[PDB]
């Protein structure tokens, strides 16, 4: 009785309607479209869930307003490096795609303009931008190239010199009041793991790096730029081998013999440089994130079952020709609550087995053919596994050999189910369904009449953890041999929600009482015609197959121990 | 399969019946595969060497 009510709990429906509709509201984010409403531009555009980004962080991001170069072959080539050393980068910004680059170094007496760098098709197709538009107050290097070369073999190391605590555009004490200045003095150490652009540990020092040492470079640089007009330039002014230490960092000469040798052919070049310069738009000019809303409607209706007809004899009332009417109900009681409940939970298992894997979460709103309104929250994810109790069972005394399996019937559920609250990530779909309180998500249990006296521990209770309430059902059910089904279920109300797991449709039914022939036979007949029916909103619940229990219990077990080769094999 | 990949077939049926006299009529629209998904619900181009 109870399994039914605890997996599909029961909605009450008047015979005037047929059922009920689900209007979920939602919220999104997107890019791009054209006029103010409708979805899209010339054709379908995707969006996603905010709530999915809680979870994630490359979702609700943005980048729309930085300043990064771009390429114009026959245009603005002569600033950008030789693409001989590093090829161009596909960057993304916004939703324009391109090829960017390091800027070089500007030799002596040359100037660039960095809003002339600026133009992503974007801007230029958007018309011309805003004219009082000015630099971000804060200014800095994000990366800079130097070359290792060693007879005319040139390695690249892009070193993060941002966040330095000089490589940021200084106010300047002197000139015209928008002359931001920069005067970058420092130290960069390459490391013995020191990444390489081009991947790896770079071949050229791989002797000195495996000896213990690091190498310091003394860098050198200086510029300046005005922060409102675009004018403007940097030079690299020394780069050296400065100093180099130990795997104990203790200072070693650059005179010893195998230091001078191992930086022997060594030389060091300054080739290019990046700029993180973003626009402070006075005006506005981007379109950046949405904020809108689509309702889905799901159509839920009520069908009815075949009659479970009932025949007696007329003329006659009977004790046991005519049994009591009480069979018909009894019956009826068995037909709606056992055989079908347990056939539609397996077929569910089977269902969400076969779409979506064991293991295996799939982000939010991915698919329509599991059912439920539930998709609309939680990560799609079902999960199972087996345990073996005479194999995973290690005791040291027979007296204590019982309380041994309950722990580890225990332990599994616990680590299974935390898992699932890991990688489902319920408790935030419960607290923003659920708005001024958190009820902390309930454990549903379905089992037959053997582990109610297993998982239930008379020593330790931690049946499915600290903080947790939970039910233990069981069920006299055949198909259910050594089965354990966990789900999770909301206690609280009685009315259709995309959390609860789900709602059996009941609209009562009553029995028709006639003189009926047939056939020229003349009898009583008594009718049940029912109207009910089982619908799945939840899509998560895992089970667990329990085996070898009796063999567990009948056989005794001692110890995996790993004798580790004192005799010789290693 | 073994790659780990489950394909998606777009489906649009309609159809009309009556409840009457049990005369209907139903008739494909669309059928085709459109979409097919990595390990995640990540879509992946039909495009690349291995799907392609």
């Amino acid at each position: 009785h109870e399994f039914a009510e605890l997996f599909y709990r029961t909605y009450i429906v008047t015979p005037d309607q047929a059922g009920f509709q689900l209007s979920i509201r939602r919220n999104l984010v997107w890019e791009g479209w054209t006029g103010e409403g409708l979805s899209g531009e010339k054709q379908e555009i995707s969006k996603r869930n905010i709530l999915q980004g809680l979870l994630d962080y490359t979702t609700l991001e943005t980048n729309s307003t930085e300043l990064i170069p771009v390429i114009q072959s026959g245009e603005n080539d002569e600033q950008f490096i030789d693409p001989s050393v590093l090829p161009a980068q596909t960057v993304k910004q916004g939703k324009d795609t391109f090829d960017t680059n390091f800027l070089k170094f500007s030799e002596n007496g040359e100037g660039f303009n960095l809003l002339m760098l600026a133009q992503t098709p974007s801007r230029l197709k958007k018309g011309s931008m805003t004219f009082t538009d000015s630099l971000d107050s804060r200014i800095a290097l994000k990366q800079l190239l130097i070359s290792v070369t060693k007879g005319g073999t040139t390695e690249l190391f892009a070193l993060d010199v941002n966040r330095d605590q000089y490589a940021a555009y200084t106010a300047t004490r002197e000139y015209n009041f928008r002359l931001m200045q920069l005067k970058f003095h420092t130290s960069l150490g390459l490391g013995e793991e020191s990444t390489t652009v081009a991947g790896a540990e770079s071949a050229l020092l791989k002797d000195l790096f495996d000896l213990g040492y690091r190498i310091e470079l003394d860098v050198k640089v200086d510029g300046e730029m005005n922060v409102e007009n675009g004018n403007g330039d940097t030079s690299l002014r020394a780069l050296r081998l400065a100093r180099v230490f130990d795997k104990e960092g203790k200072e070693i000469a650059l005179t010893d013999s195998r230091v001078s040798a191992a930086l022997s052919g060594l030389t060091v070049t300054g080739v290019g440089y990046s700029l993180e310069a973003r626009l402070t738009n006075i005006n506005q000019l981007e379109m950046g994130l949405l904020i809108d809303s689509d309702v889905q409607k799901q159509g839920f209706m009520i069908p009815t079952l075949p009659p479970l007809v009932i025949v007696k004899p007329a003329m006659v009332e009977d004790d046991k020709t005519y049994p009591r009417l009480e069979a018909l109900t009894t019956a009826y009681r068995i037909q709606q609550m056992r055989n079908n409940a347990v056939t539609t939970l397996l077929n569910r298992a089977d269902t969400l087995k076969s779409y979506l894997g064991v293991g295996v979460p799939h982000p939010i709103e991915s698919n329509l053919g599991l059912e439920g309104v539930g998709q609309y929250y939680v990560r799609p994810y079902y999960n199972e596994a087996t345990i073996d109790v005479l194999n995973d069972l290690n005791n040291l005394t027979s007296a204590a050999k019982q309380t041994d399996i309950q722990g580890l019937i225990v332990s599994k559920i616990n680590e299974m189910v935390y898992t699932a609250d890991q990688l489902t990530g319920y408790t935030a779909a419960l607290e923003a369904a659920f708005s001024g309180r958190s009820p902390k998500p309930h454990v549903a249990i379905g089992t037959d009449m053997r582990l109610p006296q297993y998982i239930q521990i008379n020593g330790d209770d931690r049946t499915v953890g600290i903080g947790y309430d939970y039910t233990i059902a069981r069920i006299s059910d055949l198909r259910m041999k050594d089965k354990i089904v966990m789900t999770f279920i909301l206690p609280n109300e009685s009315e259709p929600h995309p959390l609860q797991h789900g709602v059996l449709g009941f609209i009562p039914e009553y029995l028709v009482d006639f003189n009926m022939i047939r056939n020229q036979r003349i009898g009583r007949e008594i009718r049940l015609t029912p109207r009910y029916r089982y619908f799945n909103f939840l899509p998560i619940m895992l089970v667990i197959n329990v085996i070898n229990l009796e063999e567990a219990i009948a056989q005794r077990t001692a110890l995996d121990v790993n004798e580790t080769q004192v005799t010789p094999a290693s």
